[PDB]
């Protein structure tokens, strides 16, 4: 019953970052690649025994994936688009894990692609994501899919888009978006709870989650209640103001304003379930979308909490006021 050692990429990222502070803190060994060696994250992970760094690009750069599955049993891999080329990405990540012989249980970070299930554009950073799940699924290793719901941690009172926590001039606070006031939306703690439950589908195993996608998501909120959990959490005034158009306050990538773009069509128009598939929409009992996450790991957080006890103290790191 030795911990088996598990390869993951963008280490960095708070979905990786999540499951290898957990893992390394129950035996794992690591192996975890990085896009550079710096910044804070980078140091804190290199710092943990357990864990070994192989800093470098993905982007064309098999040799590193095939140093970085070398003597893995198990893998998390959750790409990005910052390189562009996430499909070839994922794809050559996938090839090299298999190539590698060890792997024993492939978990790959999925996103829907709208358009396959209604009069709907994929949203250019999920859609990509779909397609590598199913190359993953044709290849002959045991694979599982994690669909991440919207992290409580994208919320901040810096002028970004689409989950900004203003502050007003009176010591309110305000979040505008796109989204249907009172359509449940998927929430997710991405720093305490994606390791967690990420281990646990590794220590169940292959067998029984083979082919499975499991919607990590632990608490579903409109936006009017994560609004309301705010309020609770900070004694303070909190509402939310749907608007057709993200407010997009500041200078942003173009691959991002496409993403927003598409977002308010999605959402805002369309107002479309956030995980489109089928399987995510007397003693009979219909499951819910949080159920195998909640199952997988217990000691999930929520929104009231995070906004509590982590929001204030991400916020003063950032440099605000308001809670001084
Ligand atoms: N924020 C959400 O609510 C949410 C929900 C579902 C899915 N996702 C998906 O999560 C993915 C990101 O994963 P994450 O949340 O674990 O990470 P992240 O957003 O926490 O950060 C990514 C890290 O990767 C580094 N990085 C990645 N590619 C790089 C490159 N080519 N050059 C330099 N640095 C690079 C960045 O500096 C950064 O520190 C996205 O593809 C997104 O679509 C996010
Ligand atoms: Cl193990
Ligand atoms: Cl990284
Ligand atoms: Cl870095
Ligand atoms: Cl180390
Ligand atoms: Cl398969
Ligand atoms: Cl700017």
């Amino acid at each position: 019953q030795q911990k088996k050692t598990i390869a993951v990429v963008n280490a960095t990222g708070r979905q990786a970052a999540s499951l290898i502070r957990v893992a390394a803190a129950v035996g794992h060994h690591v192996r975890a690649q990085v896009h550079s060696l710096k910044g804070l994250i980078a140091e804190e992970l290199q710092a943990i025994p357990n864990v070994t760094l192989f800093q470098g690009p993905l982007l064309n750069n098999v040799p590193l994936m095939d140093t970085l599955f070398e003597g893995a049993h198990l893998a998390f891999i959750n790409t990005t688009s910052q390189a562009g080329d996430e499909i070839a990405i994922g794809k050559d990540l996938a090839d090299a894990a298999k190539r590698a012989g060890t792997i024993q249980h492939y978990i790959y970070s999925s996103m829907p692609d709208h358009s396959l299930y209604g009069p709907w554009p994929a949203v250019p950073m999920w859609a990509p994501k779909f397609t590598v799940e199913n190359y993953v699924r044709q290849l002959g290793l045991p694979s599982t899919f994690v669909y991440a719901g919207i992290y409580n941690n994208n919320f901040t009172s810096l002028p970004y888009p689409l989950f900004q926590m203003e502050l007003m001039p009176d010591g309110t606070f305000e979040w505008h978006a796109p989204f249907d006031p009172d359509i449940p939306l998927p929430w997710l703690d991405a720093e305490h709870d994606v390791g967690p439950a990420l281990l646990q589908i590794f220590k169940d195993g292959p067998q029984k989650w083979n082919g499975h996608r499991i919607a990590l998501t632990f608490e579903t909120l409109s936006p009017v209640q994560v609004c309301a959990a705010f309020s609770r959490a900070l004694n303070r005034r909190v509402t939310y103001v749907q608007v057709p158009k993200v407010e997009i306050k500041v200078n942003i990538p173009v691959g991002y304003r496409e993403q927003l773009e598409a977002i308010e069509v999605v959402f805002g128009e369309h107002k479309a379930p956030y995980f489109p598939l089928p399987e995510f929409s007397g003693g009979v009992i219909s499951q819910r979308v949080t159920d195998e996450a909640r199952k997988l790991w217990s000691g999930w957080r929520d929104m009231e909490e995070y906004a509590r006890e982590v929001f204030p103290i991400e916020e003063e790191a950032n440099g605000l006021d308001w809670m001084l």
